[PDB]
């Protein structure tokens, strides 16, 4: 379970998942595989006493964290490690890794939704594993590298804008059956160099259910945390 | 009213006011509604070494804060109505003044405010001496407890044939004094807008995390 949720998806496959929100009575979110045994993967929920959004992610309904800025438009996904700012003598191997960053900006072009999203993730090795990014302090990290435009050995991804349908008068994307309700928060994330390889897809299927389907190089923790950053 | 003017604006809303000047001139802030509703009054003291505005919730006289310039006249601090610690050090801590905002002019403007708690209230900054304060922290680059804001640069508009911003109808007159204050991370969330609509009338519209006293004092700092 712990190993599965951190492993990049096998090459050539799509890992298809159901994400459920529980708003009864902050809301709880759950990820399960979208089979008919529906194995539990991940739970997430916002911490109560927190100044900005902080979701704690676990494999019991503690494996990572999603942290927001105050403006609610720049996110980092961490693993379970320690924050270097809390003590400089902390063992380097125990410091938290940055698994993803997510940047939301308002669109300058019309006809592709209110928001653009950029996803920065670590690069991959020859053995198809992540090359970890494990900052020793403030001055480095995925969002900092994005801001300084130093994305050298990182992977950058964006939301796919919808395409004018040729005879039928729509800006659309083919979600391959994984959307049941139209929603401004449905999305496909792609690499700019291949618009047809859908690295992450998030689709609404009911009031509190969504599809979440991921491919290499993402793992479930990264996929889940990126989907969570899309909620208000 | 004393509560209202210190309360951060409700999240998701914009509090729309009208600022007027009686032309040392007097300044007045009203809610921008069909019936005027009074919020704040301010006036420069005549006999200060540097610029000092007193701010009240009574336009006839309820003392609520102050706006104090530095020596050069390019940096300002906004205080609530508490005591200055330099005047009496045995003074109870709960009675000492708090720093609500600071403004630095180069015009390019930098606005520094206290940060907010998990309950959406200010984390107060209440120095015991002048080794601490908004401007001290900002100049030492220790901004963890604070929020840093700047005026938004104007952009080319083809229609108008000028560098301007979309003030949404709230400006009628072009002016060097017209501004929008934003955070670096989001140029579209307008924390404070100030705009001219006549010779001695302006709009002043604020959003969370600001309260009216921070908003009005920030605007007063832009005059001289
Ligand atoms: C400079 C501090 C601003 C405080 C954060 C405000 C949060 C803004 N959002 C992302 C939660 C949305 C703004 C509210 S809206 O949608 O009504 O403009």
């Amino acid at each position: 379970p712990r190993e599965f949720v951190l492993r990049p998806a096998p090459q050539g496959r799509t890992v298809r998942c159901r994400l459920t929100r529980d708003k009864k009575g902050y809301p709880s979110y759950f990820l399960h595989l979208d089979t008919e045994k529906k194995v539990f993967l991940l739970a997430g929920r916002k911490r109560k006493r927190s100044k900005t959004a902080n979701y704690l992610i676990s494999i019991d309904p503690f494996i990572g964290k999603l942290r927001s800025n105050l403006l609610g438009n720049r996110f980092t996904v961490f693993d379970n490690g320690q924050n270097p700012q809390r003590g400089y003598s902390t063992n380097v191997a125990s410091l938290r890794q940055e698994l993803a960053a997510v940047i939301y900006e308002t669109n300058v072009l019309g006809f592709r939704g209110p928001r653009r999203m950029t996803v920065i993730i670590p690069g991959m090795s020859a053995e198809n594993e992540r090359v970890p990014i494990r900052p020793r302090n403030a001055s480095d990290g995925l969002l900092v590298r994005w801001q300084n435009k130093t994305l050298e050995s990182l992977i950058e991804l964006h939301n796919k804008p919808p395409v004018w349908n040729d005879d039928s008068g729509s800006y659309t994307l083919n979600f391959q059956g994984r959307v049941t309700q139209a929603s401004v928060k449905n999305f496909q994330i792609v690499h700019a160099d291949d618009p047809d390889y859908i690295v992450l897809q998030f689709g609404r299927v009911a009031e509190d259910a969504f599809t979440l389907d991921y491919r290499y190089p993402l793992c479930a923790l990264q996929a889940f945390a990126i989907a969570l950053s899309s909620f208000d």
